[PDB]
Parts: C-alpha cells; structure tokens; sequence
C-alpha cells in the first residue's frame, strides 16, 4: 500500500532538512483542499496538487506533510520519515505528519484510509522511523486549536496511544 515521491510524479524538495532518532509523536491532519480522492490517479494528482500549492504558491521546500492517504487506502510519501515537516508548530522536527485527503473537517473518513494511516504508523514503529511509546495527537491539538476537529479528531480520540496535551 505505499507508494513513493517518485510514484505520483513528486517534484523533488527544494531543500531536506533532517531530524534523528525515532519520531516520538504522530500527527492527523487533513488536506481540506484537494477534496476526497477515488482512485489512485485521482490520489497521486491530489499529491501534486499539494505539493505544488505548498512549494509555488507558498514557496515552501516540499508539501509539508510527511505522508499522504488517498481514498483508494493508499499511503503517498510526502517528506517521509525523519524529514522536518511544514504541518504542525513546535512538532515538525519530531513527528510524522499524516494527511487524509479531502475534506475530513466534519464526516468520518472511510475505513480503508483509517486502516492506511494505522498501517503506515505500525510500518514506521517497525522500520525504526517512529518510537514505539509514540503519542498520537489531531491537528487541532498542535496548530488550530480552535477547529472543533469533527468525527476524525473523535476517532482518533479512541485509538491507542492517543495522548492529551
């Protein structure tokens, strides 16, 4: 299910900034726009739709996020593992940024994304990338803290390793 910068066609970074060790927090986010994705070509343009907004419009080195998931239940490397993120202040040296793709403000994303962002933290857990003891946090825990977070901030709320900060 994972698939890399070079597989939806990525522009390589502007610069790539690394951090050590294993990340110890991970991060949902979702992308607002692009909306949900269907497919698999529909999810690689939705990545470089990011990409693009964040380094042309925004003049940033990458998309900010570590990792992408498309409504197909497939995972986009991003920045990837140990790479400084642009996704959330205070936590962009020391995590893996998730993105859903679409809209996920309000509505529960479908299983099969839910089921990808599981798969890709226990992959990273078990390739030395994120700290077992990880804690998990939404986005509006770290960067908007005012957005009420919708059903994904409740689901996540209910995973293991979900942490209060």
């Amino acid at each position: 299910r994972l698939l890399s910068r070079s597989d939806w066609g990525a522009r390589l970074p502007k610069s790539v900034e690394h951090f050590q060790g294993p990340a110890p927090y991970v991060i949902i986010h979702h992308s607002y726009m692009p909306a949900v994705c269907y497919s698999t070509p529909d999810c690689m343009k939705s990545m470089r739709d990011m990409q693009d907004f964040h380094q042309l419009e925004r003049g940033w080195n990458d998309i900010g996020y570590s990792f992408g998931i498309g409504g197909d239940g497939m995972i986009y490397t991003g920045r990837g593992f140990n790479v400084i993120g642009a996704h959330a202040p205070k936590y962009n040296d020391k995590s893996v940024g998730i993105v859903l793709i679409g809209d996920w403000r309000t509505e529960l994303p479908p299983k099969q994304m839910l089921d990808a962002a599981k798969n890709l933290i226990a992959f990273g857990v078990f390739k030395g990338y994120i700290d077992p003891a990880y804690k998990l946090l939404g986005h509006r825990q770290v960067r908007d803290t005012e957005s009420p977070g919708g059903r994904l901030f409740a689901e996540i709320s209910s995973w293991p390793h979900f942490t209060h900060i």
